[PDB]
């Protein structure tokens, strides 16, 4: 690969630490890099690098070049995982992207779920779990707010999910996997992850019917990440296997209101989830909805 002196680091600037976890075509690890920003060349920051497997092959090359080509002109948001710089030259392929330290937003809400009427009063907060309604409404709008960012950079996700956004220090939602080959002519419908999960739920019919996407099928999977976020890290479909998910799709079923969710977001849920796409918001629209809760609830 040529030289770009836009992006590229030194890779003798980076200590690579524990992994964080490997997809289709890659493997992420922690690292310590030293002058990330030049005006402090000695100056620690931690990054996630992006690198291939040892077994990858001539296409899993190729996706990590598309992946960082894609990165490199999607421009920086503070609701995206950014690119940093990349490793090009005289070593391993590395794309390093900013790291998110709370991890996924299905894993960030599942372990901040409210205590359970089991566990024995000890203070004046013993009811108070950490999450509040105006802090889901936030992180919805956070998403939203990506989003209409990489639409206008025209990026469509194709598997926007809360497992695919993440959470900084500061509870910032910062959108990740963007814009990848996500193999979308080879989907194994029927495939289950190591965690339990079944991507197909997320999938606008449009894509799973027909293979077309388009800003309005990342739309509907957006209000599947809402489903998810007022449940705290629920799986969709409960206990809905992908055969009878196919065939209540082609009836029009809708996922149930979930307890404790307000009218106001399972309103914007069903309309997220519009069999036609142009009756469905668009992320503009979606970002002012959300903006105009958040606002009522942070008086
Ligand atoms: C660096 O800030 C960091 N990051 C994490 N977790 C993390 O997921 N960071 C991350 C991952 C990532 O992509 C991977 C493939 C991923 C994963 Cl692993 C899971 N779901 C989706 C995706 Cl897409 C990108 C990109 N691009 C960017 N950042 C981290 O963790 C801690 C483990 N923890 C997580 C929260 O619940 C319990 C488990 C830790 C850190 C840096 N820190 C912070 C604290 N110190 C003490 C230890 C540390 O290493």
């Amino acid at each position: 690969l040529p030289l770009d002196p836009l992006w590229e680091f030194p890779r003798d600037r980076l200590v690579l630490g524990k992994p964080l976890g490997e997809g289709a075509f890659g493997q992420v690890v922690r690292a310590e890099a030293f002058g990330m920003d030049p005006a402090r060349p000695d100056q620690a920051s931690t990054v996630a690098v992006k690198m291939l497997k040892d077994n990858a092959s001539d296409k899993d090359l190729a996706d990590l070049v598309s992946e960082m080509e894609v990165m490199k002109l999607i421009g920086r948001h503070k609701n995206i995982i950014n690119l940093l710089g990349v490793c090009t030259q005289e070593g391993p392929l590395y794309v390093i992207m900013e790291c998110a330290a709370k991890g996924n937003l299905r894993e960030f809400l599942r372990a901040r779920r409210p205590p359970g009427p089991d566990l024995s009063p000890d203070g004046p907060r013993s009811s108070e779990g950490p999450l509040s309604f105006p802090v889901l409404v936030s992180c919805a709008y956070q998403v939203a707010r990506g989003m209409q960012y990489l639409e206008s950079r025209k990026c469509i996700h194709r598997d926007l999910a809360a497992r695919n956004v993440l959470v900084t220090e500061d509870n910032v939602m910062k959108i990740a996997d963007f814009g990848l080959a996500r193999g979308v002519h080879h989907i194994d419908y029927y495939k289950k992850t190591s965690n339990g999960r079944l991507p197909v739920k997320w999938m606008a019919p449009e894509a799973l019917f027909d293979e077309v996407y388009t800003h309005q099928s990342d739309v509907w999977s957006f209000g599947i990440l809402l489903w998810e976020i007022f449940t705290l890290g629920g799986s969709p479909y409960p206990g809905i296997p992908v055969e009878e998910l196919f065939s209540l799709l082609r009836e029009g079923h809708r996922m149930d209101r979930p307890p404790h969710c307000p009218p106001e977001l399972y309103g914007l849920m069903r309309e997220c989830w519009h069999a036609a796409p142009s009756q469905r918001p668009t992320f503009k629209q979606l970002v002012e909805a959300l903006d105009k809760v958040l606002l009522a609830v942070s008086e």
